[PDB]
């Protein structure tokens, strides 16, 4: 094994790398998302920024267990980055929808990973979890969550009037 | 079609779909690159800097063929993003002779496109691949064949210290 | 002809003459839906405000063609420029649908222009229509795209509230 | 007991007292390394002030201890520092070879008195494990492993020209 590696099981080690790609899975995702509001029959470019930006902190996520991975002596073994479930994302509420359900995914993965790096005695991995990952990631979900209601309270989907108040609003001006 | 779009032949729009998967495959085998001198076993920090500035570098060639896309009025079709052909890159004369294959690759790519678009008559198409793609790509194959030089030079890759050198004085100190 | 002449096919030179007079045509048109939105009982200012840039714009891409002209010794020889084809504009979305017609318009006399410049051997013409108009003109037409969209998802032609808000938050603050 | 102390176990205290032991133990180790690569016939200055700086960080560690033990209520009982177990250090690779060892046996301390809080139900001290010295650890551990693979890559012990360019390039200039 690594010189430096101690107190790093096997099962950790392999589930660090599912979880890099989950992340990888996960900013790709995001990224399908910014460039369908980006289409000329879409246009909501502060929507499209949005989804970006979180395409970009998934990627950062992702490569934070990169080196993760290479402090504790474990192997970094990629794989396929499948690519997302939808070509189309319908409007603002469905993505949304769509992004809670993939940042609640995350979050279970997180989780688990949790419950493992407990199980093997593992309190490295559990604070890097906790203090690195955890907060981050109910975070977004809040976020999400509140402007689904907001989307909601909006009249989406049919209400486009809404849906472009939502772009102007709720969402940082690009 | 799009109310955008003019100009703009299916074949071209396919292909240009397939160099976003393209730019993205070369950003993710950038990444292993990476990755893998960032090992405790490997350890040449400026050139895991390298790969890492060139994954971020290709990400973003990937983006603007996104953006291209849609201004367009092309839609934008995701596929897998295969993971890279190595799980360990050797040493460093090996990834750069490696990269330089790659760099290669995407350059043909970026040729046979500009051959398809001028084939279909697309002046806006050629003049992107050409302003926006083919000097950088030029540049960054010179760039990497004067290194596999001074790798070789250097008595890569059984010469240790001259594999140390490089690391020190060829790549950015990061 | 011209000293300076070297090159410079008359029929390139006859059409770089109409490509001035279109330009100035569709500066012409733009100044026309700038007054109709500036009418007190239209009174969209920051809409009225887009097209008088818009009109500008065109201006200055009239000057340009007048300056490539005697640059390689062709002579300018200017027309009529002929009224708009409408003397009122209808509201937002009818001269939104106007003015991506004439981007369109504009951009097919651009591409005949650079399909003749090619059969003529002209690389100087084809680089400067690539690299100072096929991109901008591009880019114009997918903005304008998305206002469109925008302002069928905001209810135009009958939602008086959604044209107001898009003169508000789609448009530059005048 | 102490008026402050509450849901500290005695076996908690006694082992936050062994901590603090370990680490003076650690500092005089490193200190010992510093002093030797100060030697006239050895004479690596900037391999001796790194080690000069490890004996200031475990110093610092060592009364950080001191002060938890205080803020809990339990009492700073303190023993002999030991001599390090060598008096002359052979070289950059057997010093860092050293190092390695002792960081790993530290951590391994570090990681037991965790397994204790949590036997003792005390989530302070595991918090204060977890956030202030389990990262510092495996990041100091990552460091010492990555020098070793350069210094046997620049052929150590036998190559005195890699030793030389080991303590210009590897370490901070001091
Ligand atoms: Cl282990
Ligand atoms: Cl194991
Ligand atoms: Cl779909
Ligand atoms: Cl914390
Ligand atoms: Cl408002
Ligand atoms: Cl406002
Ligand atoms: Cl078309
Ligand atoms: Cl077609
Ligand atoms: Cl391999
Ligand atoms: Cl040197
Ligand atoms: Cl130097
Ligand atoms: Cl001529
Ligand atoms: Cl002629
Ligand atoms: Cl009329
Ligand atoms: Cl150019
Ligand atoms: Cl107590
Ligand atoms: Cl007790
Ligand atoms: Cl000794
Ligand atoms: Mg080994
Ligand atoms: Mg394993
Ligand atoms: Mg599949
Ligand atoms: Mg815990
Ligand atoms: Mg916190
Ligand atoms: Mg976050
Ligand atoms: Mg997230
Ligand atoms: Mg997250
Ligand atoms: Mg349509
Ligand atoms: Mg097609
Ligand atoms: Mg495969
Ligand atoms: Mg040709
Ligand atoms: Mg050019
Ligand atoms: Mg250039
Ligand atoms: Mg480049
Ligand atoms: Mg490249
Ligand atoms: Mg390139
Ligand atoms: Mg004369
Ligand atoms: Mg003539
Ligand atoms: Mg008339
Ligand atoms: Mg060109
Ligand atoms: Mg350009
Ligand atoms: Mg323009
Ligand atoms: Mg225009
Ligand atoms: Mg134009
Ligand atoms: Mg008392
Ligand atoms: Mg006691
Ligand atoms: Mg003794
Ligand atoms: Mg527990
Ligand atoms: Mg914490
Ligand atoms: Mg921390
Ligand atoms: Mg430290
Ligand atoms: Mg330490
Ligand atoms: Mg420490």
């Amino acid at each position: 094994v690594s010189q430096v590696r101690q107190n790093y099981h096997s099962d950790c080690e392999a589930a660090v790398n599912r979880m890099l790609n989950l992340e990888l899975y996960a900013s790709y995702t995001y990224s399908s998302m910014y460039a369908f509001f980006d289409r000329d029959d879409v246009a909501l470019h502060n929507v499209a920024e949005f989804f970006k930006e979180h395409s970009h902190e998934e990627r950062e996520h992702a490569e934070k267990f990169m080196k993760y991975q290479n402090k504790r002596g474990g192997r970094v073994v990629l794989q396929d980055i499948k690519k997302p479930e939808r070509d189309e994302w319908g409007n603002t509420l469905e993505a949304m929808q769509a992004a809670l359900q993939l940042e609640k995914t995350v979050n279970q993965a997180l989780l688990d990973l949790h419950k493992l790096a407990t199980d093997k005695v593992d309190p490295h991995l559990c604070e890097f979890l906790e203090s690195e990952y955890l907060e981050e990631q109910v975070k977004d979900i809040k976020r999400i969550g509140d402007f689904i209601t907001n989307l909601k309270r909006l009249g989406l989907p049919e209400n486009g009037m809404g849906e472009y108040l939502f772009d102007k609003h709720s969402v940082k001006e690009s």
